[PDB]
């Protein structure tokens, strides 16, 4: 058995106005994850800043914020033995050119610039961002 692990899922404007927020869903239950919390929800530049602050000096950073703030994002928290790099697995690589056939962002993304979904990359920012979208006490564990 490894780690039950919690991390950070969200489904970008891309993905959303692409009107397959249930196809992404699946790819996480149908892989042993269970939606525990879940919001849809319009980013401030603010917290779309704050959210990403670890990219703040690199070039995409403004095209990134401007990204997220775009139009309303699906997030969710996602729960499941080795959950965080089951998610990223999941996900595929940033580029979505580069990504591997089968993955979210091979599959609903054609460009690094709208590449259809986050994931928390580590137990600490997992736990940063969760909490950063959720109280706990709308967090259910089951
Ligand atoms: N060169 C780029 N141009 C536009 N957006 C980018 C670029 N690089 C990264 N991004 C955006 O910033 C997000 C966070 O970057 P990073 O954490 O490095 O990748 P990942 O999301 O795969 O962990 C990416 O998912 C993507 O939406």
């Amino acid at each position: 058995s490894m780690a039950l692990e919690r991390t950070l899922s969200i489904i970008k404007p891309d993905a959303v106005a692409k009107n397959v927020i249930g196809q992404i869903y699946s790819r996480f239950e149908n892989a042993g994850l269970k939606i525990v919390a879940a919001r849809m929800a319009h980013l401030s530049r603010a917290d779309a800043e704050k959210f990403y602050a670890v990219h703040a000096e690199r070039p995409f950073f403004k095209d990134l914020v401007e990204f997220m703030i775009s139009g309303p994002v699906m997030i969710q928290v996602l729960e499941g033995e080795d959950a965080i790099l089951k998610n990223r697995d999941l996900m595929g690589a940033t580029d979505p050119k580069k990504a591997e056939k089968g993955t979210i962002r091979a599959d609903f993304a054609d460009s690094i610039d709208a590449n259809a979904v986050h994931g928390s990359d580590a137990p600490e920012t997992a736990r940063v961002e969760i909490a950063f979208f959720f109280p706990e006490m709308n967090v259910y564990s089951r």
